[PDB]
DNA sequence: TTCAATGAAATATATATTTCTTACTATTTCTTTTTTAACTTTCGGAAATCAAATACACTAATATTAAAACGCGGGGGACAGCGCGTACGTGCGTTTAAGCGGTGCTAGAGCTGTCTACGACCAATTGAGCGGCCTCGGCACCATGTGACTTAT
């Protein structure tokens, strides 16, 4: 059954505290965004702490809208986070919008 | 009978296992020198009393009056069951880019010496505003000297 499997592996990630995000990729992200907010004079400088650091605030940040989108599915009756739900979430938590 | 084959016991040896020993390294502790906290007066300014004296928010009493509570009904909406369907999950199969380890190198972080330059603090001048006093010019009044006129010597 996909229901034995998914609940194997959400335990695993329920005791797993690993990074889920490929850090190559993540880190030429932040490069290139770093990149796009600068002028023509001069090129930024980064360090892998500082990556290490923006990664885990910034999943902080996602696993926390992810279960309040959860949440909000559980109350419309539906088991599929969606496009309102999500739209929802972010509107009542309203970070910086 | 005499000799040969076999069995039993002692012995020598091979082997595997355990323990001692030793090398290497990481950790803990002793030692010396350096920063950083610690102890001592000092003085000024903040903070703890003491006496007013004036806003200030209940607590009383009371009518209009808007607001709130009870009751019956009805039509709207929440809820539930059945049914068609699809869109997300899965099953494999490749293949793609992530992860890791070396390679160089050059832009750039970090500590130090130095000079310049803002800036806090203090001193003194200056401007501005408000009266207050001084000073000069002006009507009301009496005082005054001279000319005109008259009289008698």
């Amino acid at each position: 059954t996909p229901s034995e499997l998914a609940l194997y592996e959400i335990r695993k990630y329920q005791r797993s505290t690993d990074l889920l995000i490929s850090k190559i990729p993540f880190a030429r992200l932040v490069k290139e965004v770093t990149d796009e907010f600068t002028t023509k004079d001069q090129d930024l400088r980064w360090q892998s702490m500082a990556i290490m650091a923006l990664q885990e605030a910034s999943e902080a940040y996602l696993v926390g809208l992810l279960e309040h989108t959860n949440l909000l599915a559980l109350h419309a009756k539906r088991i599929t986070i969606m496009k309102k739900d999500m739209q929802l979430a972010r509107r009542i938590r309203g970070q910086f919008i």
